């Protein structure tokens, strides 16, 4: 399914992203916005053969598990099409855990390169308190 801005923030904030570990809503929301589009059917192929999947673009090689990454990790301990659901609890749980890596926000390519040092809280005006 594909979020509307302001639905999205609202489930994020429902999910405990709003601050956690100090990056504000309007962050997770402009990283989805670049990551997927919004859809949490995206999924983008890597060239070292893992794949990114969800409305965050969690990636196969450390994350999840997909049965096609030689090598991958599963640190969320899910299988990968569970990050694809229109529910985002479980994108949102392995975020948390990739956030809290000791990379932060960096750990998002498009996070770095489109929203970090942006005037974030505009993906948040006209949402409900």
């Amino acid at each position: 399914k594909v979020f509307g801005r302001c639905e999205l923030a609202a489930a994020m904030k429902r999910h405990g992203l709003d601050n956690y570990r100090g990056y504000s809503l309007g962050n997770w929301v402009c990283a989805a916005k670049f990551e997927s589009n919004f859809n949490t059917q995206a999924t983008n192929r890597n060239t070292d053969g893992s794949t990114d999947y969800g409305i965050l673009q969690i990636n196969s090689r450390w994350w999840c598990n997909d049965g096609r990454t030689p090598g991958s990790r599963n640190l969320c301990n899910i299988p990968c099409s569970a990050l694809l659901s229109s529910d985002i609890t479980a994108s949102v749980n392995c975020a948390k855990k990739i956030v809290s890596d000791g990379n932060g926000m960096n750990a998002w390519v498009a996070w770095r390169n489109r929203c970090k040092g942006t005037d974030v809280q505009a993906w948040i005006r006209g949402c409900r308190l």
